[PDB]
């Protein structure tokens, strides 16, 4: 997918500046193409075309800068993410099971936002939901100012006569009226309108954050550039998919200095701590890489290439035990490791 | 004493929510009874009744939540409090020796107040002064917006003709007039009216914070939900009592994310840094616990129980060296340790 | 708590008469003090002050006289109660789960009531509800003439539009109106007024017994001195509390010759037979009693003392296996057994 970014936002993230001519090489390191370059009052913007439809991590400035940092060797190996527990619980209603069953959550603290970072976070929310999340049905992402809500938080099946003021409206309306009148209600309502109850995200004093996957509230938990601590919700139909999307969101914010805090998410039959950023694992024989690539790279050379692709690599007796970031879920087969070696060979 | 709390407030502090039926059991963990339950503007409130006359720590939502966290194992062992030095000094005037001799002080920074947290702070201030403080005579507490005052601060014997606007009045009045005309002047005036001078708390530029133990300024250092940083003064007749009360106020505010800062307190003959939250210490024979309890609990079992009661426990030769929070001053004899063991045995 | 009793009534319960001088000693056996003595058209009354806030069994003439019989050796050991099944079911509506979740029930048959026995039963109802039941919130007790109701009985969540004539009123009112206009509605209504439904106790003909915990009906199941068979309900938030109160009520009535009949109480997820007067159990090392009392009472002497305190005592090799009446719930630690030994040593 395509997305816009600010040249100065990328450069603060990578930590270095580059000419436009150098940027031509840089974008390919992030598996994208430079679709356009323009200025708006002296400020340079790129439209990037992300060539990897299976890597949501690559669809924002944060993910692009991260790749480039590894390509340039400013960092190497597995990116490290510390997650500390918040004191927050979110309850997921079992009555949502056949309506919109899964919610996962995170808090990211200590952010200093501005026009560029806020707009990237919003565009990323939309790009994940459109493509990876199939126009929000599979993955819908909400973001909220954590300082403005009162935990515990409830993701619940609500009566259609419940009320709140949806974004862009100063007065409360029933959930029914929102589906009917709000533009996002018309656009997305079919996902829920025929169910007995609608999903509602609501805090401990009855303030409605949002109605997933339709619209956020006008007055509760609004994110501005003054927002320091963000509360993120991701809902959908498969737990693995909402967790991937959450992982992408929180690691993008970690690139802006955010401190990721886990929350306890309570379902009827189980509880889970999200996000879970435990590195994922894969094993490959290094001679598979040599034989199928047509390249004569020794074990050390292959190790070095995979470290530029954000892998941890432990070789014993010609076989590589790998770890890779929890923000990826595209790795399935040995040929996927081979592809990343071939890519890194270009760096 | 009895005090009111908000259910949602308690739940945000503990981190999870409970049914009213469960809240029946939980209040017992905080040594409280549920005196009443009602709703107001759709919010649920509790009136809690604390039997323990000499545990002011237990008389607010903060202390109640803390006790319940420990009883549920959300935390264990000694709660730890960081105190850093502020750059503030307070001068305590020797001429107050036989009028209202002791003042102790703290700064608590980084607060985010709302209607629940602000009302708990005020209520605790009142409850401490009423019961523990013997209607203010022994312990009186002031709280001020610190951003709005200019250090150093002076707690001094002032002429009766000195002037300020007391709470509720737009116009200044002499100290003498305040005692006559202000409701708290009539209620508490007898504590000081027969002395040559009245206590006054005043900053570097002659702004009167208050006249202890009577009333605060209408216009100087008022506390609102916008207040982030608080200056606390506690005055009375015994240093140990006022320090205890101060420790309770600051540790309650630490539960709200407050950062506690010490103050240099200068008397004619000595100086003290307050608050001092050094844990207090006690030792007991574990055989004493077994014999008097009638419970054959082994040393590991007694240690688990004491950690639920907020003690640090080091055992050697079946003797327990204990640390406990400086917000308590009720522990005097081995039987007080035993009581806590019997209590925890019911969790 | 304080409560009034008739001197002649106490004495028919004990089975013999005493001078006022002798009564001065007797009241202490029941853990009471004489707060007042007076005569009212020919009859002598006492006001008794029960120190034991934890022992509702001691708050009526039946319970006082019982402890006095035991102190005098008229009875010894465990009081025994026979419970036989009635053919009666009471249904407790799961929709009251978060309104007033528990009801328990009993029938006592073969009573010969009079003004003293009737007013004792009524005051005990009040005394238990006030002190033990926290002004009705935790325990509320109703009494009905079982011959005037048609079982099965339903304790249910009722629409606020349902109607009956509350005690002291000849006209039927809606539940809403009762809470609004009845003395007891104003006083206790806050306990239920914010819920979607109100608790109602109703028979199979739709006659309303009561609206717990507010008021009984003027016309349905009224108890008089002609009443022979009593239906008792106890409602609250904790099953063990309401069971304890039920047990106090029925055992008090057994002192008057009442024959206790259990009721099948049907909840959505379980059923219980009430009352359950199975004796409660405790074990203590007799060395403990010697150690803490400082007395060198031998095992048999301690057994004698405990039998005057209504315990069954079985000793094997220095360890006492105790049973005590199910009308008590105050015993939690070994020191509670000790306390009873010390009391009995006073007799």
């Amino acid at each position: 997918p395509k997305f816009d970014v600010s040249k100065s936002d990328l450069e603060r993230l990578i930590g270095r500046s580059f000419s436009i001519e150098e940027w031509e090489d840089l974008v390919l390191y992030a598996k994208c193409e430079l679709d356009d370059v323009w200025e708006e009052n002296g400020k340079v913007y790129f439209k990037l075309d992300s060539k990897d439809t299976n890597r949501p991590d690559l669809w924002s400035a944060e993910g692009v800068a991260r790749q480039i940092k590894w390509a340039l060797g400013i960092e190497k190996g597995l990116p490290k993410y510390e997650v500390k527990k918040s004191n927050v619980t979110v309850y997921v209603d079992e009555k949502l099971k056949d309506i919109r069953p899964y919610g996962v959550y995170a808090i990211v603290e200590g952010l200093r936002l501005d026009e560029d970072s806020l707009s990237q976070m919003i565009q990323l929310q939309e790009k994940i939901a459109l493509t990876f999340g199939r126009r929000r049905r599979e993955v819908a992402i909400g973001i909220f100012d954590f300082d403005k809500i009162k935990p515990p938080i409830y993701y619940k099946a609500a009566e259609k006569t419940e009320k709140f003021a949806p974004l862009g409206y100063k007065e409360e309306m029933t959930l029914e009226e929102i589906l009917e009148k709000h533009e996002k209600g018309r656009e997305y309502g079919h996902l829920i309108k025929d169910k007995q109850f609608y999903p509602l995200l609501i805090d401990s004093e009855g303030n409605v954050l949002s109605m997933p996957p339709i619209i956020n509230s006008e007055f509760t938990g609004r994110v501005t550039t003054d927002t320091k601590n963000v509360f993120i919700d991701v809902t959908g139909w498969k737990l693995e998919k909402v967790m991937l999307a959450l992982n992408v969101m929180v690691t993008a914010l970690a690139e802006r200095g955010g401190k990721i805090r886990s929350v306890r998410v309570v379902y009827k039959d189980f509880e889970i701590e999200t996000p879970d950023l435990t590195p994922k694992e894969f094993e490959v024989e290094l001679d598979y890489i040599r034989k199928l690539s047509g390249l004569e790279l020794n074990d050390g050379e292959i190790k070095e290439l995979l470290e530029k692709m954000m892998y941890e690599v432990e070789i014993s007796r010609g076989r590589a035990k790998l770890k890779y970031p929890a923000f990826r879920d595209d790795i399935m087969h040995a040929r996927d490791i081979l592809e990343d070696v071939l890519i890194a060979y270009g760096y």
